[PDB]
């Protein structure tokens, strides 16, 4: 079913997205089916976007509101490209929930490479912001002093609306924060054009906004496929970033009975590598038994494993697959440790490759804090087993645990309960949102 069960839309041209329908000759069907309220959304959201979107008469006529109100038949919110790639699209995706909750048309910002690493995914019309929009050139001085950043609004008291800029990069305040309530999305609501900027996973918060609350179980009641589902929807890789995924596949991994990946990232000053991270990933592998331990005994027909290592230093990898060859296996499974090239023969191209590369094996392993291992996990389905984040070079023990849930977390949620007005733990509200196992602090559906 190269439709996924109905989330992505029939008639899109084959040979100039091969990933969009070919996913599926290189992935296991997913277990979690959209639901169809979340289809007939989806389904709805394209035609909205033709209507309304980039190029349109309707938005021509939208953009005569940024020099005026107004009054009109289409709202904006125009994602900003900002920080990492992984940051990025996990942003994006929520972005893009905001607009589904909100009757919007998503604009996408396309940065530095956005359409070099994405193809289209909306039928007939595309997602690109265009490239003279008045406002882009002041996309990066936009702050939390900005005169229409909802934020500054608030604390000053303005009174006057065609545009808001909201800051909801992790650095934000309290004013900021106020986005994540029911009446300041009312007065939002109201206003044609949303300009947004932020660095995190900002869906959980979502879930505890009422009017939202009772859209969001609607489109998804099992609670933890929110990515899952908009993640694999709005990103298909470009044709050159799906060869670098196929080609490695079919040659490397392809052969094996089982996949595991192991994402790591190593949140340090120094370059590495580190023998407690080493350790950390022997040991995590083996108790979970995800990999077989290695032994010297001198002293029942064998699978294969290829192991995926994605990680910015090439020791990881080479500790492993030198562990493996150097001694055999306590079970007798067949070991083989696979990392891609590091030194080229698009930074972003390969970087995506990777994580679509993870996203395709079979049991995950990612490390704390590591949006790279968030996206993976979600365009796979794989629940992960988490390397939890190392204080002062020492292996963390236990050395990992597995996830609650596929989602991503959210990294820097706001703490405020809006009815009575006062601080909250945003954790113990809902028991489907709860704090992520790698960062206490940070939210979760699950
Ligand atoms: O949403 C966060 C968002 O951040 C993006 O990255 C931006 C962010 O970087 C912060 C992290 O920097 C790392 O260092 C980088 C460095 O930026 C680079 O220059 C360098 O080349 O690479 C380095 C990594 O190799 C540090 O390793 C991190 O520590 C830092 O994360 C912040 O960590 C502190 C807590 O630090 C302690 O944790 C253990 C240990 O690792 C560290 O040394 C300790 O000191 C957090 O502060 C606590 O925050 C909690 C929660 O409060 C927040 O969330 C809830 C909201 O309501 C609050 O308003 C909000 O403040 C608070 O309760 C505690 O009191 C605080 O101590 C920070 O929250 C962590 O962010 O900023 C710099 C920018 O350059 C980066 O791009 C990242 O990419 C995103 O995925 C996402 O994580
Ligand atoms: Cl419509
Ligand atoms: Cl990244
Ligand atoms: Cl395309
Ligand atoms: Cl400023
Ligand atoms: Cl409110
Ligand atoms: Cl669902
Ligand atoms: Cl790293
Ligand atoms: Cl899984
Ligand atoms: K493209
Ligand atoms: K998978």
């Amino acid at each position: 079913d190269k439709l996924l069960g109905g989330l992505l839309a029939s008639g899109f041209d084959e040979d100039s997205c091969l990933s969009r329908y070919q996913s599926v000759h290189y992935r296991k069907p997913s277990p979690y089916k959209p639901s169809s309220y979340l289809i007939s959304k989806l389904r709805n959201y394209e035609k909205l976007h033709k209507r309304c979107g980039p190029g349109t008469e309707s938005y021509k006529k939208a953009l005569k509101q940024l020099d005026q109100d107004g009054d009109g038949e289409c709202k904006y919110v125009v994602w900003i490209s900002f920080s990492g790639l992984g940051n990025r699209i996990l942003s994006l995706a929520s972005v893009f929930l905001y607009a589904l909750l909100t009757d919007r048309v998503l604009l996408v910002d396309r940065g530095k490479d956005m359409d070099d690493l994405f193809c289209e995914p909306f039928l007939g019309m595309s997602w690109l912001l265009p490239l003279d929009f008045p406002m882009t050139d002041q996309f990066d001085g936009l702050n939390q002093e900005s005169s229409r950043c909802y934020g500054y609004m608030v604390k000053n008291q303005v009174i006057d609306l065609s545009h808001l800029y909201l800051h909801l990069v992790h650095d934000y305040g309290d004013h900021d924060k106020m986005f994540f309530c029911e009446g300041d999305q009312t007065f939002i609501g109201k206003v044609p054009w949303l300009i947004v900027k932020t660095d995190n996973y900002f869906v959980p918060s979502l879930w505890l906004i009422p009017g939202f609350d009772d859209e969001l179980n609607k489109l998804f009641p099992q609670k933890a496929t929110v990515f899952h589902h908009l993640g694999r929807y709005l990103f298909h890789p470009t044709n050159q970033v799906w060869g670098l995924v196929t080609r490695y596949y079919e040659a490397y991994l392809s052969h094996a009975d089982e996949k595991i990946g192991i994402q790591v990232r190593v949140f340090d000053e120094d370059p590495g590598p580190f023998q407690h991270v080493m350790d950390q990933i022997s040991s995590c592998t083996q108790k979970e038994k995800l990999l077989p331990e290695v032994d010297t005994l001198v002293e029942n027909t064998p699978k294969h494993k290829a192991v995926l290592v994605t990680s910015l230093n090439a020791g990881y990898a080479e500790n492993l697959k030198s562990m493996y060859w150097e001694y055999p296996t306590s079970t007798g499974e067949i070991i083989g440790v696979h990392q891609p090239s590091q030194e080229g023969y698009m930074h972003n191209g390969k970087a995506l490759a990777e994580m679509y590369l993870l996203s395709l094996t079979d049991n995950l392993v990612t490390s704390a804090w590591s949006t790279f291992g968030y996206v993976a996990q979600g365009l796979g389905g794989l629940k992960p087993w988490i390397l939890y984040r190392p204080e002062n070079r020492t292996t963390p023990d236990p050395s990992c645990g597995r996830a609650m849930s596929m989602e991503p977390c959210f990294h820097s949620p706001p703490f405020y309960d809006c009815k009575a007005k006062t601080g909250i733990d945003t954790g113990t509200l809902v028991p489907h949102v709860r704090h992520c196992e790698d960062i206490s602090w940070g939210l979760k559906l699950v």
